[PDB]
């Protein structure tokens, strides 16, 4: 049976193309769409990522990052998993990384997609690739930040070598919530692991 089987949404905060779309999707994943004037509690809410209205009672209020990546994992994930699957709050109107570069590690499809949106919208450029001298042939800027999920892989030896801070994502979510740049010495990905 669908991913969604069993399960009902509301689709809320959306122009009328993407309300549409994603309506679409979780049909086509077996998901009920349901009314703002339903009978019953939906079992979700399906929001934008910095949340919007939601004015009826529902089991979980979740955003279309949550749900894409349930559909390309085919897995449903619980919301409370990452915090891009529920709304995330941010200062409106404040550019606190206008002067930082950043690259992402370990991050794919959605996850990475908003979080690009995220640093974007905070004033950052992001770069595909992380270097640490600019390459005006390539179109490449140095990063002066790496934000990942683990200790490993290549970009977090390279900031390691190049000493560059690499942080956690928290580090771009507080940023966010504050519209202030976050102390990266309180988020470092080497000081992350627990248990």
């Amino acid at each position: 049976e669908g991913l969604f089987s069993q399960k009902s949404f509301l689709v809320l905060g959306f122009s009328n193309e993407n309300e549409s779309n994603i309506a679409n999707i979780i049909k086509e994943n077996a998901g009920k769409i349901m009314s703002l004037l339903s009978r019953t509690v939906a079992d979700y809410a399906v929001v934008p990522l910095l949340g919007c209205e939601v004015e009826a009672t529902v089991g979980e209020v979740v955003t279309n990052t949550w749900l894409v990546t349930c559909i390309d994992y085919q897995t449903l994930f619980d919301p409370k998993s990452n915090p891009l699957f529920t709304p995330v709050p941010v200062m409106t109107g404040m550019t606190p990384l206008e002067d930082c570069v950043i690259s992402f590690s370990q991050c794919a499809g959605a996850e990475k997609e908003s979080l690009t949106f995220l640093a974007n919208l905070l004033g950052a450029s992001v770069q595909e690739y992380f270097v640490r001298k600019s390459n005006a042939k390539k179109g490449m800027f140095a990063s002066t930040h790496l934000i990942l999920k683990e200790r490993g892989g290549s970009k977090y030896e390279a900031a390691k070598k190049w000493n560059l801070p690499a942080v956690t994502i928290a580090w771009l979510l507080e940023t966010a919530r504050t519209g202030k740049r976050a102390d990266e010495s309180h988020f470092l990905i080497e000081n992350s692991t627990k248990e």
